[PDB]
């Protein structure tokens, strides 16, 4: 038996999901990212309680398949499947360190590779990801971007107190916590924008690009005035979209 950091977390991570501001901002970015998936085959990588992957399903894709290295998020993910009666399928595996599962048309992955703990098994997830997609397949992503600074501004108006920043290796490791009650502490990695690169193409990706977190006007509108300054100067979040 095998503890993993969000077993403590269960629960508080769809909290966090219903209050903070940035969530919002995310699930837009990335659904703008996906485009259309009827009939897609999808395989959801750090699927929590599979917020994503449900969607997906929702949204009429085909096959959905969920992978978490947590047993207490895929339990909670297996409980919402059987509540609404859906039929995605899970599985409890290090996405650095797993077989793949089959070839899907879409591979998601929102907030994966900010939890490889070193370039190394950064590179070893990418690759994994291009044996598990077709070849007329993409990558969907969302993870830390690689410019955010902790001298810049903290997130935890947004939902993410930032609670440190330490060199580690060619990157940097964040302490950090949900705005949940009681706060739920974990902690990720911010790899360099240069290795992310490096970790694409030698997993094999021909074509990459970092997408902006779309931030729209009537999110800016029911904040206060300059709410949204740290987010959109010393942004925490960014996507990434790779085809084969
Ligand atoms: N190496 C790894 N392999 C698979 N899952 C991992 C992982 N490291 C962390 N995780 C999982 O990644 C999740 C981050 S929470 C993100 C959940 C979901 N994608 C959403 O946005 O709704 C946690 O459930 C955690 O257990
Ligand atoms: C899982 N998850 N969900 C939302 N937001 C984040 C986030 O900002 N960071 C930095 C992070 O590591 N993990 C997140």
């Amino acid at each position: 038996s095998t503890t993993a950091r969000y077993d403590s977390i269960g629960g508080l991570f769809e909290d966090f999901t219903q209050s903070a501001a940035q969530r919002a901002i995310e699930v837009r970015t990335i659904f703008h990212m996906i485009g259309d998936v009827s009939g897609k085959s999808v395989l959801d990588l750090a699927c929590g309680f599979g917020f994503f992957g449900r969607e997906i399903y929702r949204r009429g894709a085909a096959k959905v398949v969920g992978v978490d290295i947590s047993e207490k998020m895929i339990e909670l993910a297996r409980e919402e499947s059987r509540k609404y009666g859906d039929p995605l399928e899970f599985h409890v595996r290090d996405v650095a360190n797993m077989e793949p599962l089959g070839q899907f048309d879409l591979v998601n992955a929102a907030w994966l590779f900010n939890y490889a703990d070193s370039v190394e098994n950064l590179r070893k997830m990418f690759k994994v990801v291009r044996a598990s997609l077709k070849p007329d397949g993409k990558l969907v992503a969302y993870t830390v971007d690689p410019d955010f600074s902790l001298a810049k501004g903290n997130f935890a108006k947004y939902g993410v107190n930032v609670l440190n920043e330490r060199a580690w290796g060619p990157g940097y490791r964040h302490d950090a916590e949900f705005v949940t009650d009681p706060p739920s502490q974990f902690s990720f990695y911010r790899w360099s924008r240069a290795d992310y690169e490096s970790a694409i193409a030698d997993a094999g990706f021909s074509h990459f690009e970092w997408q902006k977190p779309l931030l729209e006007a009537d999110d800016i509108a029911t904040h206060p005035p300059g709410f949204w300054d740290v987010f959109q100067n010393n942004c925490l979040q960014t996507g990434l979209v790779c085809k084969p």
